[PDB]
């Protein structure tokens, strides 16, 4: 009752007994697997017990002390205030396992380097703008990127929420046309017209960076410009390709999720923006090469003179190839973080040593772990894979309207 | 009723086929197994015996029909007299295509329907056994003209020992574990190798030695066969730029045959049912010549290249694994040997996935297994999600019979 798992390059076998903590359930019964979909009063009392239990053994602190003494002030902070507040140093670790405890992420060997920033004491969107721009250009760091999180107030009953409404902190915008197709991202043509709505000025192009929208309980969303200096972005151009700067193509240094909700003993952080680092597949390969992205595959292979007529000249490959080339290459030229899909999984797979002495193994969504090009000669493809819900987390959660 | 989106073109379908999914593989609500390699009596063989010709009756517009009732009492009366019960000839055509039509892992099933089915329960022997066999090579490789095919030989029953393949695939090469502990030829048939030895083969020292069969007969050892070179159709792999690439010295064969499934009708199981289709050729040049575990050829290929693999942002792995890929493709074009590349491969599964769906509300698909080793989300089922179940008929795994 211990899933064996099986790494078919080396033929290792571990077991997952970590698996035995599951708290929420997820998508599958032994009747069908859903794995691949995406988007699959006082019980606070009893994620706060095991959080604040995790906490005190992560610290060699079990069973003495301030543990049985922590244990105490939460449950008459609950049993007074229906909810309780997190030590700072709680909020801080809760961030770093919901980190290590994300399934889908393939940067956890990080996980332990993340700088917290509480924005717990944050009233209005005006303050969470420059809370969010403090994290903004502390995690840039100009291009020396530093994973960071701003966690925003808890959510409380009666009262309102903290929103990011925009799903990253840099979004371009996508405009629709007397044609419908879109000029920009297509990903984000929804909150740009919210963006719009809401009474910001639409750019021409197909890089504008979008304005945020950000939400104070009980208020409706305010307009806020980045400041551009803040925006740190990298035009793209490919090392032998002259050609391939000439296709204005540019990505942002920050991938900044702002949609997530953080869920931390029992606690709800709907505003709660994480930031790390690209890998350059996530540019590459899915916000420039999808369909339904900017999709400019079709694009590429026509300037590298590539025979389009046939799926057998492998020319998407080929040209998939070169783009994501030119995003390591533009990132490392303007010496901003980035990290190619191998040397991404190959420390995945040093987490997964880690993890499975630390804790006996590892939540890990083989779908999204595995890189979008070249799966099979990342180590991860060859990794049996066990993927599962624990606490804390960060949780996909309802758009703000 | 799971609901599944196509993150390429927004489209949303619920997979109802999901619900009748009868047996039961490896995931929980509290965790997922997917990506295992390997998840997994008289009134239940009743049961998938009803149900199974609930289907062959449903399939010609036959169902509840007269001929229905009566092969449901046969059945019935036969598993109650000989404790089993014979697939007439048109019940096993159909049972070999569904099989087909509902392996999840398979991204060729557009063409589930075009199979040549061959009837081999008669077999008597191991030497008759290897006879079947050859024909279905020859019938299947068809000059490189590759067709669908499978051969059912004897189901198991009581009282006798399973007819059984022991090679994984009809077509496999040696691989030979090495003086200093590596391997020459395919690492991945080391086993199937050292038994065909032990039984009395007379090894090779190539790369690309193609393995005899060991076929056993029922309570009998395996029996060692040698296949005709001319039977087993083979491409040289040259890549139509990299003129070096041809003095890699590297083959495959045209023929993908699988031979130690069990397919499994209605209840009854026959361990030796060899079918064979034709490849994709990420299955040949990303991994069967690139999987580190395998072939391993990726960096000789990107030092002929001279990429740069010193460093892993170079991409030389990339690189050279299109290169090995496009070498594939055409190297099987110009000995017009059937193939198909995986962008063909999955724009066609995205097709039968719509066929499925309005045929059967669905289809049992492995994600994991159908989006392409190499350039995954460039292929579009990449954005397609899958509801992963098992239905019957099916081929399965199975032990290996040693
Ligand atoms: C520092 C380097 C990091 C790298 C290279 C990295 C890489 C990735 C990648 C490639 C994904 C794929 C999921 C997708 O494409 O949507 C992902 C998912 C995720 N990562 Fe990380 N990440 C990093 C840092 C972080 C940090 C600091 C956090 C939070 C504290 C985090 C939390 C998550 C979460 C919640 C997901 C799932 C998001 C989703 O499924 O939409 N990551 N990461
Ligand atoms: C005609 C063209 C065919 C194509 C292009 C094709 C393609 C594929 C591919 C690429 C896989 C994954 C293989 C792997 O990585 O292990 C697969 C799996 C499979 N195919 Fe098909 N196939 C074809 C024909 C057939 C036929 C005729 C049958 C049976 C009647 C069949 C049954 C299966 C099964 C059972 C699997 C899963 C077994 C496994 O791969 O572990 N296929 N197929
Ligand atoms: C912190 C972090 C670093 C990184 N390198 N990458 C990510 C994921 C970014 C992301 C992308 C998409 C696009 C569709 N997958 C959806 C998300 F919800 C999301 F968080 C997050
Ligand atoms: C009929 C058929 C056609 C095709 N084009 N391909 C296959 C798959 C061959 C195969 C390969 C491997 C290697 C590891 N995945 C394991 C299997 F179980 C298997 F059946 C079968
Ligand atoms: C349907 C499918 O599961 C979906 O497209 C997933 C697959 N794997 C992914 N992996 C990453 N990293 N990001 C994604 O958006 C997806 N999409
Ligand atoms: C461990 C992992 O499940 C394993 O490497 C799987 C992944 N997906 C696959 N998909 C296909 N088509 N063939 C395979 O052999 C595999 N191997
Ligand atoms: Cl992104
Ligand atoms: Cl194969
Ligand atoms: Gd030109
Ligand atoms: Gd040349
Ligand atoms: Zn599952």
């Amino acid at each position: 009752k211990f899933p064996r798992v099986k790494n078919w390059e080396v033929g290792s076998i571990t077991y997952d007994t970590l698996s035995a903590q599951a708290q929420q359930d997820g998508p599958c019964t032994p009747r069908r697997c859903l794995g691949s979909l995406v988007f699959p009063p006082e019980q606070l009392l009893s994620q706060a017990r095991d959080f604040i239990n995790q906490y005190y053994s992560s610290i060699k602190r079990s069973g003495s002390q301030a543990h049985e003494q922590r244990l105490q002030e939460v449950e008459a902070e609950v049993a007074a205030t229906g909810t309780y507040q997190l030590r700072e140093s709680e909020l801080v670790f809760g961030a770093k396992q919901a980190w290590r405890n994300a399934p889908r992420c393939v940067g956890r060997i990080q996980w332990g380097k993340l700088q917290v920033f509480d924005a717990r004491d944050c009233r209005s969107a005006q303050e969470m703008f420059t809370y969010i721009c403090n994290h903004i250009k502390y995690a840039t760091n100009r291009g020396n990127l530093r994973s960071a999180i701003t966690v925003f107030p808890q959510r409380c009953p009666g009262r309102g929420d903290f929103r990011i409404w925009n799903s990253q902190l840099v979004r371009y915008a996508g405009y629709r046309q007397q044609d419908g197709s879109v000029r920009g991202d297509p990903a984000n043509v929804e909150i740009t017209e919210l963006c719009i709505q809401h009474g910001w000025t639409p750019g021409n192009g197909r890089f504008d960076v979008l304005p945020l929208l950000l939400q104070a309980p009980d208020e409706p969303p305010e307009l806020f410009l980045l400041p551009p200096e803040l925006v740190l972005e990298v035009p793209l151009e490919h090392p032998t390709l002259e050609w391939f700067a000439a296709l204005g193509l540019r990505w942002y240094a920050l991938p900044a999720v702002s949609n997530m909700l953080l869920e931390i003993g029992g606690l709800e952080f709907p505003a709660a923006p994480f930031s790390g680092w690209y890998m350059s597949t996530e540019i590459g390969t899915r916000n420039l090469c999808d369909p339904h992205r900017y999709n400019i595959l079709e694009d590429v292979a026509v300037c590298m003179d590539l025979d389009t007529r046939t799926t057998s000249s492998l020319w998407k490959d080929k040209a998939a190839v070169e783009i994501n080339v030119a995003v390591l290459h533009s990132y490392q030229l303007a010496k901003v973080t980035i990290v190619d899909h191998h040397a991404a999984t190959a420390s995945f797979m040093k987490h997964l040593e880690n993890e499975q002495k630390a804790r006996g193994g590892c939540p890990a969504d083989w779908a999204w772990i595995v890189p979008p090009i070249s799966g099979s000669l990342t180590p991860v493809f060859h990794q049996e894979m066990v993927n599962y819900f624990l606490s804390p987390a960060f949780r996909y959660q309802p758009d703000p309207w």
